[PDB]
């Protein structure tokens, strides 16, 4: 597409912001505000719609995990509700395959979903498909290869460096190699043919840290570390090049973006988010009008 599109977030409270950056020309536009703030949740791009699944509202007035899927078209600038998934999600990983978004883990409560839905966008609904073999929130989620991978999170007791990847043919989860790191809400993306997963929380401390899996050798190797420490971030790819959005780095709510180059191994930083946070779910797509 051509805009980085950031949903939600978390500052003080649960976001409604939609904004969408340019990376052509450095330019940021406030969009309308979702419908419900949501902070914890993900976005993701299927047929030039944007969706924003899951999530939670974390307000004065209480808060509520959010079962929601809501559409964006860029057209008309209006969001439109969507099916709701059978459970809240907080916390959730998505990733699209063949046009079919799937919804994976999160949170809802003090319960730590295991289990992974798939939305058909020509029917509007949901079906349950088999669950992962870990229970995972703040899960990393990328798809290459038509291939969907679940990387790292929380299980309930603790975080995790294990990852696992779903064959939906066989419909079927199996373990991959572990990542080198605990990172628990990290952000995991797709780049050429590796799996990458920067910053995320290791239990201690927010990491920088970036490495990357090979589907083809099977190991994670480290690249070049981010220029701030954050989980909780947004992340997408844009035209061969890694952005980073906002996140926590045990001080700040950020409004830092940065950009990988993987031709080059270096960050930098590209523009600022016109307001700290954390939380937030990204993808891309045309313009609006
Ligand atoms: O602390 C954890 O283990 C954990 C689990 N999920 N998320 C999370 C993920 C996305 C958004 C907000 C929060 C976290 C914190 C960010 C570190």
């Amino acid at each position: 597409g051509r805009l980085i599109y950031t949903a939600g977030g978390y500052f003080r409270q649960s976001l409604s912001y939609l904004e969408a950056y340019n990376p052509s020309n450095g330019s940021w536009l406030r969009l309308a505000d979702l419908q419900v703030p949501r902070s914890g949740l993900a976005g993701c791009v299927v047929g030039g719609l944007l969706y924003a699944v899951g999530g939670r509202n974390n307000s004065p007035d209480g808060n509520t995990d959010s079962s929601a899927l809501d559409c964006y078209n860029p057209m008309t600038n209006q969001w439109s509700p969507c099916a709701s998934m059978s459970v809240p999600r907080n916390r959730i990983g998505v990733g699209v395959i063949d046009g079919h978004i799937y919804a994976v883990g999160g949170s809802h409560g003090c319960i730590h979903h295991s289990s992974v839905e798939r939305y058909e966008p020509e029917r509007d609904e949901w079906h349950l498909v088999a669950p992962m073999l870990t229970r995972r929130i703040g899960v990393g989620v990328a798809v290459l290869n038509r291939l969907l991978y679940a990387v790292g999170g929380f299980d309930g007791t603790n975080r995790l460096n294990s990852a696992e990847c779903y064959y939906p043919e066989r419909n079927e989860w199996r373990m991959i190699t572990p990542m080198n790191t605990i990172r628990s809400g990290a952000g995991v993306c797709v780049l050429h043919n590796c799996i990458y997963a920067a910053g995320g929380y290791d239990g201690q401390d927010q990491l920088n840290s970036v490495e990357r899996y090979d589907v083809e050798t099977e190991t994670w190797t480290f690249v070049a570390p981010m220029r701030h420490h954050r989980s909780a971030l947004g992340i997408t790819v844009h035209q061969g090049k890694i952005y980073v959005l906002g996140g926590y780095d045990g001080h700040t709510f950020l409004d830092s973006v940065e950009c990988y180059d993987p031709d080059s191994d270096t960050w930098s930083e590209v523009t600022r988010m016109t307001s700290g946070r954390s939380g937030v779910g990204v993808a891309v797509t045309m313009e609006p009008c």
